[PDB]
């Protein structure tokens, strides 16, 4: 067979495994583990000079660039007018084959057009190898990976000429539907499984020839962050509340991570549509829309500014533009004043910054407006004491006005982040100008009942905690779970969790 | 042979070297070295009144213009219908093939054709001598150029009429597939080796006919710089620990002070399996590291305009151990030091001439570092042009600082000189064993160590100041040869590779 | 008439159109020729003028009393090192005179609206704008652009008024030392239409600029129009307090005596604060700097005297005091 043809070829013959985790520590090794049916690696511990350990993927062997071009023009031929729609071309395929006597079986040449045609081409063992975690072709010469074990690895796939490498950035932007132009030479975008990649394209920018970056649907979740120790339970306890009121939000700085963490609160069974320039975040609702930007160069262009306005003829109950900084923002303040809650992420340190480049050009908020927006958090990120970066949102404003006499923004500091110990300190339960203020006019609360609030938000903070201590990360384990505090109540759902 | 029928002719007989290294300083020469078969170079100086030395181009003899009119003719019917294949190597070599099957000796008359129609014409001399810099046709006359030695230096190469020049400025565009016309006139493109050309086509827009200037593979190593005096062995050691560790440095200094250059021999230093990303206007650096994204800017007068800024901000979602930025300016600062503030390492080169001006800079409009963000860089190292006792032009460091906090108090910086320099002695002053804070409260607590034990981490960078100086007195001077070194100090230990290098 | 118009612009490489009915040249001799086409504009017919190759020299400058010998050697040792610096008001033509003190093998390039100047280096690159209406348009702004691709060492500017300015302090500030003409009196409105629409120079990139010269024309004592440089101005800083130019007056002007005043031995920040950490000199060796700018003087003068005011003469001499050393040049001119 294929894998025992490249196995007998070999000096000495390799060990054999599936998990390359026993390895963690050898710094030498000479083993081969599957992928899938056709697909085997074979990982090395050579004294390379440079330092790259060895990484050999083991392929069928391919059909002649002959045989190949004759099953391309017999299959263009067919359906010319013209996952189970994979399961077609693997139809038409055996009905033009049959007749075809390939040198090397045909479940071989199968594979080959498939890989090529469906997937990720010759990169496609790297895509399915969930040992690695980035690739990269920085140009002319072989496909680096970084792998979970050994880190750094060359690998035994290599893009000999310009051309074969324009291709491959071309077809695999196209099947990524954001095809990079000439025109627009970077482009950011996900692959089917999720992974992100990152093309450059032509060697007029990218001078070793068309580079591309992959890092390997997920989101990281409101728990994740709070084991993070980027929120404290109370602090996603109080955002999940001004959610759940449909507060406008602005996350401010690891800024679209919070922002897509923080989604799983608003209520379920509302409409979101999300506003892009990279198809970035992943809403959990079932009612979600989402957009993305277009650039063309004149005609046929699509920018935030649009879509934002077409937003406001989409009954949404939640607008989240990926971030702001031009005209839409006017829009999105357009949108909260008309009774479209909106949130987002915005380039600005601190709220001074943020109230600076909303009122100023190019996004000209009039101050008049600004009111509009209830929460501007922040984050940054920073060194621990062991010099290890980590992320940390360093103070929630609400925003209550501009003063008409000092035109400065009037705000109260929700929490704030001490650094020493390393907690984000609450503000406190006589804090709230939006609980007091907002909530409990919108909620119908007198103010002798207005601790029932900070009691529900302590609950709140009760159930997060619950969900981080029994382990429960997993971004659509959690929405399942805040799904269940919705439909039993807040107090019998921390009982249930309480018994996992 | 063409050589020696050149070389003959002339009263005073030049020398030989192939490296005019070697005159620097000397105002008085006559020497002829080789570029390539078919490509002599006789340098001499002339007493000019205008203060050019001369650049005489030595090539074989041209077929006569009928017998090339005839070559191109019967070559131009063959391969009529057929297309010009792709690739540019083995596609000349049938250019070849097709020559030999159609026809002064006959190798000069192969030389010229390719040279002409392959390449850049009577310019490729100049695009091949490796010690040449700048290019310039600024008009009828004579090509001027600049070389590493001599300075400014007018060729034996002339454009006596404005055809000829069209001619050139054309061919040269339309090889270098950024074609020139009257509408557009201006174009700037690169040729085939890297090399950067602007082009100004037509008499109505440079008046003294259309012009070109080309500005021009192998760095000028980090040992090459220390026999130069440039840095000390120890202090290349200095940054080599630092580098390894991924600490944040700016190469900085005034006009011309080589900082780019400094910038490409320390890249060296690097450890050999990251992942580096340069982001450049200008091509200058070249990285040994395989995994090497190489970038350049892009402008168009408004749409498809890419810049530096924009690079960057890629660059964050490209996986890079180091970003490496050409020479910061603008926008392009303030993510430089986003990026180091998210775990990515940052190195560039900045016009500066201490760490006050740097600090200034990069805090004011149009760079705009917040304050808090400064501690960000590590390391400043800052190099300046000086003449030596001689009144010969030197660059030498003069100042190695390490970047801890501006106070909050006087808004004023707080770093510690690493380094500094004597010019009496002509040596660099290392501030000793006790003196470093990133070694010790930042590179302590990276790897580990506790402060007992601190001592181990200066012996370490003891250990590769000798290695180096030992490379140096080996005489490894490359730059690849020096990285080969590097990578098996990396290898096989400093300690053994200390010793294998005692005994070449 | 229109025919002659046409048939001349189009042999000065710069056809006149109706478009565009007001054109400047040069003829093959080097005489100026002003065009005006078409009956529309020139309503007793399309008229020209021409104005009867050769620059004014340094030293017919100097004779002229528009500058004094100082002043030139003073010019001399800045471009000698390559220094920032505006003609600001005759300014074209002082200007062209004293390009002269540009070292003999660096690169000039000039970018003009009406062909001007006239270099006397051999490696002159000489562009023009072309306005077409729309599409083939050529203008300062993109050929300034284009000097950062060419490796210059000085880039003249015929003259700055919009959005080119803004990219020759751009070229300043990466190494590419700059010349032009400007219109403004005093560096009080100089630094005002830089900084101000459309130009947009930011102060802090003002300090690049080392020198604003700024000359005038006056009437003699006998009411004959003369031109006289009434200030040289070294730009320091702009204040980060007031926002004001910080500057040193480097020369001013005696209406009286009509001499130029030198500010003199103690008084000059770009020989001491530039320059000298430049030229790599120490504090007690400043003099020699003084002395050669002093030697400079005298050259100078003895060209004068003895009347060599041709451009292409005193380019020769200049060479010659580069070749031969100044103190051995200025025994050579003395034997004349």
């Amino acid at each position: 067979s294929f894998v025992e043809d490249y196995l007998t070829k070999l000096q000495e013959r390799p060990t054999i495994i599936e998990n390359p985790n026993i390895l963690k520590g050898s710094k030498i090794f000479n083993a081969i583990y599957r992928v899938d049916d056709f697909v085997y690696i074979h990982i090395q511990s050579i004294k390379s000079e440079d330092g790259y350990n060895q990484y050999n993927v083991i392929e069928p062997p391919r059909p002649t660039h002959d045989e190949m071009e004759e099953i391309e023009e017999k299959f263009a031929l067919s359906i010319g007018d013209k996952k189970e729609k994979e399961k077609l071309i693997r139809s038409i395929l055996d009905k033009i084959l049959l007749r075809m006597r390939l040198s090397v079986p045909k479940e071989y040449v199968i594979y080959h057009f498939i890989r090529d045609k469906l997937y990720t081409g010759s990169l496609e063992p790297l895509i399915r190898d969930p040992y690695i975690e980035d690739i990269s072709i920085p140009g002319l010469g072989h496909v680096y990976i970084v792998h979970k074990v050994f880190g750094p690895m060359r690998t035994s796939i290599k893009f000999e000429n310009y051309e074969e490498l324009d291709n491959l950035i071309v077809s695999l932007s196209e099947k990524s539907y954001r095809p990079v132009s000439h025109n627009r030479p970077v482009v950011d975008a996900s692959l089917p499984d999720g992974s992100r990649v990152n093309f450059v394209y032509g060697v007029d920018i990218s001078r070793r020839g068309s580079n591309l970056t992959v890092r390997k649907r997920v989101p990281t979740s409101i728990t994740q962050l709070i084991m993070f120790g980027t929120l404290s339970s109370m602090m996603a306890a109080y955002i999940w509340t001004m959610l759940d009121e449909g507060m406008n939000l602005f996350v401010c700085g690891g800024k679209t991570t919070t922002l897509n963490a923080i989604t799983a609160f608003i209520p379920p069974n509302l409409k979101i549509v999300t506003i892009e320039d990279t198809p970035e975040l992943t809403v959990p609702h079932s009612n979600w829309v989402a957009e993305v930007t277009r650039e063309t160069g004149g005609e046929g262009t699509i920018k935030l500014f649009d879509l934002l306005k077409a937003a406001l003829r989409q009954r949404p109950n939640y607008i989240l533009v990926g971030e702001i900084r031009d005209k839409e923002g006017n829009v999105a303040f357009q949108a909260m004043q008309t009774g479209h809650s909106v949130m987002a992420t915005f380039h600005a340190a601190n709220i001074t910054t943020l109230i600076q480049r909303l009122t100023g050009y190019p996004i000209e908020v009039p101050k008049s407006y600004i009111n509009n927006l209830n929460i501007a958090l922040f984050q940054t990120a920073l060194y621990d004491k062991k010099g290890n970066l980590i992320r940390r949102v360093v103070e929630v404003d609400e925003i209550i006005d501009i003063d008409p006499v000092t035109n400065d923004v009037v705000y109260i500091p929700a929490f704030t982040y001490d650094s020493v110990q390393d907690k984000m300190l609450f503000a406190g339960k006589g804090s709230s100008y939006l609980i007091e203020n907002k909530i409990a006019v919108k909620r119908g609360i007198d103010r002798r009942n207005i601790g029932l609030l900070y009691d529900e938000l302590q609950m709140r903070s009760r159930f997060l905690n619950l969900l981080v201590e029994k382990k429960i990360f997993n971004y659509y384990d959690v929405w399942d779970y805040i799904l269940r505090a919705r439909q039993m109540g807040l107090e019998e759902a921390i009982k249930y969790v309480s018994n996992i």
